[PDB]
């Protein structure tokens, strides 16, 4: 009772009392009239630590929105974002949709509390009911959670951004502790009592919802399958009224000396200990399971090791500068150098006929063993952007329709000594797209050749290195050419495999608008990609001229997109180290090409040592 009184004082100091309960309800009341004008059919379901009243007094307001099946979740939050920004009652509106749960962050003007406006998060909403139901039935639970959470805040363990445990995980720890007690105060919703139960198929069972102080679970629209119900409270009429202080102290003991937090899983659904082997999870760090969410893993939130030992430690104790202005003559020098980069590296007719001869030889040789084959070159060779000593990409195809193919090539003596250099349809299609984009204007080919030489001199463009491929840069340069304020060329898609020049001026209204020199565009590309364009909130894509944020495709982690290959991401294997090197190279290019110098071209501007 001595310690049991101490926690109650903690509850008074940092608990959420009634006056805060209604004050937060008026938050929902004011939200109601904001979303009503544009989304009359939508409704709000209050959730989080507010209804469960397990959080602190100054806890954030967690509010969820429910919409019919016709509307899509991204469409609702986009509309909700507009409804909150144009409201004078709210400030500091932010759109952090790239988190695990897309929510809209805003601060109440009167109270100053942070409101987390989630959408379509039924898992969290139903979780609050379970937490809320237990709190009322178990008056000793609320003091335990508030005191338990308060101690973590002192140690800096409750911060999600820092890597600390999210606040909702702390509620599960307190609930599970009471269940594990040999004199349980709470019942288990899942157990061996159920007919045909077994730990092997524990994942099939799921708690649908709670109604009338009774949990409902289903095993695998109403269907005729095994179903049952379990009460939320053990029906004991003469259990000792032990002080709440003992539970708080015993909680520290169980998780510090008795319960193994490194090789066991916490689950409030069953009494038997669940090991990491059953769920096939690491034993490196703590693992916790949410009742309604049977796939919830706390390892995702807690990846760092020192923090994991820190959790066990604290519990034991309680027991781009501006650049100079450009000059006309230096702009002319930039134009000259770009044109020179086009004219030196462009394959000649003898090289194209040599490629055609190579294609014919390969076609015949493969026809010897695989008659009816049809080969077609692709890549830099025929995309309208030539390049010497470049890889020759070819697409195998058989009319009328890797290990075996390789064995055949070993037979031919020449494999290419002379030159020294399956069903890839999308590659051919984007090759034609790139050729069409190149034929529109000589500046496009000039800047693309300049980009190719720039990436070749900076030791980037290699797939094995993990950096972006040359095709990605070819798309990116077109993205810059299309994104600048004066359009130079349009997106050809707006004007197969589940994926969708003379007369262009007639249809395109802004044809010929840009009159800037080629060197000016080359420097503008660097400026745009180093100072203006943000890679963390936009996606490089030439499918349409409108913006494309990363949240829609959920590519939360440079991002470039294929014109026809939407779901495929070229920067999937892009490691942050390579991104740092890429941006360093681009900054160096801006430095060299943005500082005019009088008196002295290829050997100087594109110097590998200086640029790296």
């Amino acid at each position: 009772n001595a310690v049991g009184i101490a926690i109650d004082k903690v509850v008074q100091e940092f608990g959420l009392h009634n006056e805060n309960l209604e004050q937060r309800l008026e938050i929902k009341r004011i939200m109601e009239n904001v979303f009503q004008h544009k989304l009359p059919d939508c409704s709000l379901r209050l959730y989080g630590s507010s209804c469960s009243r397990l959080g602190f007094k100054n806890s954030d307001v967690n509010i969820d929105i429910q919409f019919p099946a016709i509307m899509s979740q991204p469409d609702v939050l986009l509309l909700v974002q507009e409804c909150l920004k144009n409201s004078d009652s709210f400030i500091d509106v932010d759109a952090d949709f790239h988190a695990r749960v897309p929510v809209v962050v805003c601060r109440e003007k009167q109270s100053g509390l942070l409101c987390k406006v989630s959408a379509g998060n039924e898992n969290a909403c139903l979780t609050t009911k379970h937490l809320t139901a237990l709190g009322k039935l178990e008056p000793k639970l609320v003091p335990l959670v508030i005191a338990f959470r308060y101690w973590a805040k002192l140690c800096s363990i409750d911060r999600p951004e820092e890597g600390g445990l999210p606040p909702y995980v702390f509620a599960l720890m307190a609930i599970f502790f009471l269940q594990q007690r040999k004199e349980p105060l709470l019942p288990v919703y899942l157990g061996s009592w159920i007919e045909g139960f077994s730990l092997s198929k524990l994942g099939n069972f799921n708690l649908q919802d709670i109604e009338k102080d009774v949990v409902i679970w289903e095993h695998t629209r109403e269907t005729p399958i095994k179903r049952g119900q379990v009460s939320l409270i053990l029906d004991v009429k003469h259990q000792p009224s032990v002080p709440v202080g003992q539970l708080w102290v015993e909680l520290l003991r169980f998780y510090a000396l008795e319960f193994n937090l490194a090789d066991l899983v916490i689950s409030i659904r069953v009494k038997e200990l669940v090991s990491r082997e059953l769920k096939d999870w690491p034993k490196k760090r703590i693992a916790i399971e949410d009742p309604y969410s049977v796939k919830r893993n706390v390892a995702r939130t807690l990846n760092s090791q020192p923090v994991f030992e820190y959790i066990l430690h604290c519990l034991r104790t309680t027991y781009l500068e501006p650049l100079p202005p450009l000059t006309p003559k230096f702009l002319n020098i930039l134009d000259q150098v770009c044109i020179q980069c086009y004219k030196d590296f462009s394959p000649t007719i003898i090289e194209d006929q040599a490629r055609e001869h190579i294609r014919q030889n390969l076609e015949s040789f493969i026809r010897q063993d695989f008659p009816g084959t049809k080969l077609s070159l692709f890549g830099s060779s025929k995309n309208g952007f030539g390049f010497k000593q470049s890889d020759l990409d070819v697409c195998m195809t058989i009319n009328g329709l890797i290990e075996e193919l390789a064995r055949v090539l070993r037979k031919h003596s020449g494999l290419h000594l002379r030159s020294g250099l399956l069903y890839n349809t999308l590659a051919l299609h984007n090759t034609r797209l790139l050729s069409a984009y190149s034929a529109i204007d000589p500046r496009v080919k000039y800047l693309c050749y300049t980009m190719k030489v720039f990436t070749k001199m900076c030791d980037i463009g290699d797939a094995s290195r993990g950096s972006l491929s040359s095709y990605a840069y070819t798309l990116m340069v077109l993205y810059f050419l299309q994104q600048r304020n004066p359009p130079v060329i349009p997106v050809l898609q707006e004007i197969v495999d589940g994926w969708n020049i003379d007369e262009l001026p007639t249809y395109w209204s802004e044809c010929g608008k840009n009159t800037e020199s080629v060197g000016q565009l080359w420097l503008g590309l660097l400026r745009f990609y180093t100072e203006e364009f943000d890679f963390k909130e936009h996606v490089i894509s030439i499918r349409r001229k409108s913006l494309l944020t990363t949240f829609k495709k959920q590519w939360t982690s440079i991002v470039i997109e294929d014109p026809f290959d939407l779901n495929h991401n070229l920067g999937a294997g892009l490691s942050r180290k390579m991104t740092n090197f890429i941006m360093k190279a681009f900054i160096n290019g801006r430095r060299v090409f943005g500082i005019p110098v009088k008196g002295f071209k290829m050997e100087y501007f594109f110097d590998p040592d200086v640029l790296t």
